[PDB]
């Protein structure tokens, strides 16, 4: 079968025969489409077909599909699998893998990149000073000095799940959040919970505004301990205007390296629960989302008093006014330092030419188009007009529960 | 079976049953998922006839009334005998109301109650029709105190006896392809100006020029007709600090009024069904204005503002852009043309949400249309979960006549 998606702003009309391979479910049926729904132990029996399946693309990606070595391969995995339940991926299986998790992350507008991904090999770890060290590494090796280098970092494959590697920590850099008792946030509000727990483990709290949270570190189903990032190691970039001196003195900053850490990564069947990755920031996200969401940093009141803006009526279009500013101040603040970050214009046209060139050489490029258009100026942007398919393919990343909801401590 | 919406922003979690009355098909599988996709006889009438009578007895608190099992007899008796029925007056203003309160892409449904229904089945010719909207117009724009309206053509027969108003909207400015290589007014209007053209008008070829109605009755070749100037209200747009801003020489009408749906009630098909309500004003400003396929404006503008233009990054569009959008709110508010802003829209449709939740087990949305083309997250709709699904009543899209018609 043949799917067309057709671009409302040029006219240009692409057809998708990749969704062909999906197979996982999206939620939706004939009768109800979720689209917006943010959230629409494995037995032998299952696991061989789906190793089949990853390895059989694996090999007629490198040009060698029914080659003796992947037959070879085949059957050194089929009986792996008889023997010990499970297998293990050579180390370029793996970086393929991951390579095409993120290819394949129909939410991410920065895939233009997706081939020049670090893929740190973390399956020898055993313990979660091991996994801190990694980490580090991972951070120091990805920051750069501001010459931001995307990677991941892959710990041990779920076992029986009772053994499960995972990374509490929602990015590996974030600011505490501690709520007051007059009902007040002190800091960054979406990581209140995650910050509680911190303290509850023995962490010591500086209680700022702008706090790096220690990591929280499970190895091998044990129970998680605690760790600092080195400082030295964590590049933040402090916020100011081009225009507005005022700026700098609302005491604003942000970390340089956004590195999500709680999805799980499955390739070929394997599950890896800890699989931190990292790239660069599109400016949106610090200045759109972290900044004026009414459930962030909320700074919109701040910044259009101190403009002088019209502020009696929602029709002055003040916040508007105002978050164009704080994101204008983000983009300077960043290059200024010399800190990688992209503008959204630039972010979507260039996400807009690498979905052009998959469909045209790979047949496709599932795309949530919810989550491609930025947060802002949606409609001058070229994603705004675009359609596109959204379809689950394998390897993927997946969102996972929460590990202090499903953890069985030990003490 | 029953289905949660979570908004991210306050935990408020809905509960929806709605979409299990749900009947049409959206486009999206269990593999694919087609959100962004545009576009994605007597045995068939009956079933649809009786769905909605069952639901408009049931609305007025009298299902498996005496009055109510009356009507789904005579109904059916009238399908039995001429292959098609009447609506009572009742059912019609009924379907119609449904039809917006259904409309999965419309963000200012907290309204859907209060629309005056024009009853135009007696109309048979295409002057006809021009008056019906004349009077629609008028009473709609209510000299800048818009007031929501719909006027009802004839029901589709057997196909080839339509009635369609050939309009994109009632009010729309020409387009016209130059010898430049570049176009003239509105883009997203040249073909349409083209068969104007081609079927009589006379261009004024200026940048804002009121396109003629071209109106079908019966299936017959469409005729011209312009709209009476002072029928149709426009508003200068100038800026409240930028003097400069009026000598762009912009100018956007009062009433937006939809002239190419096709309201289905009860299995009837209204293939000629314009109707009104009043603008958000990034309608206008985001999209009219600034889209690169309609006026294309923020190069102009962000010109006379001296924004740094040489990258991106200086966010010289984003800025622009706000200010055309301050424009376009303070001109008609100004000039007292109802308008409302992306800010309150939302904000009221979240607000009518919750009430069709409590009141009615769900509201069918689609973020995709109901989030504004700027400045997205800062509306609460951003953050609040919708499920997509179709109801009838509803208004569906139906291919351009010209491509249609038996000429
Ligand atoms: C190199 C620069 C990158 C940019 C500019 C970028 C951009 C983004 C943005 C803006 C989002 C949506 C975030 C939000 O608004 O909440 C996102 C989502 C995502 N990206 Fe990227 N990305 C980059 C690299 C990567 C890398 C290296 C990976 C993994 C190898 C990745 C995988 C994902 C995934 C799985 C999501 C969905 C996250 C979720 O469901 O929470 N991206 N990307
Ligand atoms: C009262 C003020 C109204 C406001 C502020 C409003 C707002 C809007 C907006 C912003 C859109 C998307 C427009 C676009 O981006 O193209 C829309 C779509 C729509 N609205 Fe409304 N609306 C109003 C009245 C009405 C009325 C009176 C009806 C019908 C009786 C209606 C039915 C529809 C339909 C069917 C669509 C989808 C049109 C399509 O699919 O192209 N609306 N609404
Ligand atoms: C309930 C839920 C499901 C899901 N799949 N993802 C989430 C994550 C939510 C979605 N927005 C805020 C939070 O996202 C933070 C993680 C995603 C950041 C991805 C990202 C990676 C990168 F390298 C650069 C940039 Cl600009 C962005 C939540
Ligand atoms: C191919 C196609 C399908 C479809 N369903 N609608 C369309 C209409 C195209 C899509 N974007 C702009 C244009 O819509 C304009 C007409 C709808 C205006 C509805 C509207 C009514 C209103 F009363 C107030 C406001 Cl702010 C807006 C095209
Ligand atoms: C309910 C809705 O799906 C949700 O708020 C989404 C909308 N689009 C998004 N898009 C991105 N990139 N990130 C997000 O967190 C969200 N949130
Ligand atoms: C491709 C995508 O479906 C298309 O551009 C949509 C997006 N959202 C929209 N939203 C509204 N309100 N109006 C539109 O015309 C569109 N266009
Ligand atoms: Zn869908």
């Amino acid at each position: 079968r043949f799917l067309k998606v057709k671009n409302w702003e040029t006219d240009v009309v692409l057809t998708d025969t990749l969704h062909l391979k999906s197979t996982l479910e999206t939620g939706c049926t004939e009768h109800i489409c979720m689209g917006s729904i943010m959230l629409p132990v494995r037995t032998k029996d299952q696991l061989f077909p789906l190793a089949k399946e990853f390895l059989d693309q694996y090999y007629s990606s490198i040009k060698r599909f029914g080659s003796k070595a992947h037959m070879d391969r085949l059957e050194e995995v089929n009986k792996e699998i008889e023997s010990t339940s499970t297998y293990q991926l050579k180390d370029t299986e793996l970086i393929y893998g991951a390579k095409h998790a993120w290819r394949n992350a129909s939410r991410c507008v920065g895939r233009i990149q997706w081939s020049k991904l670090q893929v740190f090999d973390a399956r020898d770890c055993t313990t979660a000073h091991g996994m801190f060290n990694y980490i580090c590494n991972h951070v120091k090796y990805a920051t750069n000095k501001g010459n931001l280098r995307s990677a991941i970092t892959i710990f041990p494959q779920r076992t029986d799940g009772k053994h499960d590697f995972r990374v509490w920590n929602s990015q590996l850099i974030r600011y505490a959040g501690y709520k007051q008792p007059d009902g007040s946030t002190l800091g960054d509000p979406a990581n209140v919970q995650f910050t509680e727990i911190c303290i509850q483990q023995g962490w010591k709290a500086p209680r700022g505004r702008f706090d790096v949270l220690p990591l929280l570190l499970q190895a091998n189903g044990n129970d998680p301990e605690l760790f600092q990032i080195p400082p030295e190691l964590v590049l933040e970039v402090p916020i100011r205007h081009p225009k507005f001196d005022w700026f700098k003195d609302l005491g604003l900053k942000w970390y340089g390296l956004p590195a999500v850490s709680n999805m799980l990564l499955e390739i070929g069947g394997l599950e890896f629960s800890a699989c931190p990755f990292s790239g660069w920031y599109m400016g949106t996200e610090i200045g759109v989302r972290d900044y004026c969401d009414n459930s962030r940093y909320n700074i919109l009141e701040e910044v259009a008093k101190k403009m002088d803006l019209d502020m009696r009526k929602t029709s002055s279009l003040w916040k508007d006014q105002a978050l164009v500013e704080i994101n204008i101040a983000v983009l300077y603040s960043f290059q200024s330092d010399k800190v990688t970050i992209v503008d959204h214009h630039s972010a979507t046209e260039s996400f807009i030419k690498h979905m052009e060139n998959e469909y045209r050489c790979r047949g496709g490029c599932p795309a949530d188009w919810v989550w491609i258009v930025p947060p802002m100026s949606g409609s001058i942007t070229p994603v705004f007009h675009q359609e596109m398919l959204n379809y689950r393919l394998t390897p993927s990343f997946e969102y996972q529960p929460d590990p202090w909801n499903t953890h069985v401590w030990k003490g």
